[PDB]
């Protein structure tokens, strides 16, 4: 299923430290950060969507067309401009941000309940899952 609608509560998180080291996040940040729970929601209707990253320390919010170009500013996550892309291969949703970083950007699909995401910078994956709230 393409279809990715929903309040997503994170269920397992691993590597998630060295995915914000490769994007230089700070040594406090991110010893915070890697320690939280995590919260996707998710809002699909055909191309547009709204997804909102959340945790008692962060807000991470983006809103694109899928195969439309837009440019970004990566805001509380690590302040760079990149130009970013989602696209689909198959069923797996692929967002490529072209910048500084090399493979920068992340992907993510369905199994069964669950959403599963990889965030990627550089050499670095972090690989997560949510179970549908
Ligand atoms: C599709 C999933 C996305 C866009 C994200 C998943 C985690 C994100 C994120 C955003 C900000 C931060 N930080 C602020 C300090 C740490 C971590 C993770 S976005």
């Amino acid at each position: 299923t393409r279809d990715q609608n929903g309040t997503w509560e994170m269920e397992s998180n691993e590597n998630f430290e060295g995915w914000m080291k490769a994007l230089d996040i700070d040594f406090a940040t991110r010893k915070i950060a890697v320690r939280l729970t995590q919260t996707l929601v998710i809002d699909q209707d055909g191309d547009n969507f709204k997804v909102k990253s959340t945790s008692t320390f962060w807000n991470y919010d983006v809103d694109f067309t899928v195969g439309v170009e837009f440019d970004e500013y990566t805001k509380s996550l690590d302040n760079r401009h990149v130009k970013a892309l989602v696209t689909w291969e198959g069923d797996v949703l692929v967002c490529v941000q072209k910048g500084e970083k090399e493979n920068r950007g992340w992907k993510k699909w369905i199994e069964g309940d669950k959403l599963y995401e990889e965030l990627t910078c550089g050499d670095q994956v972090c690989r997560q899952v949510f179970k549908k709230k």
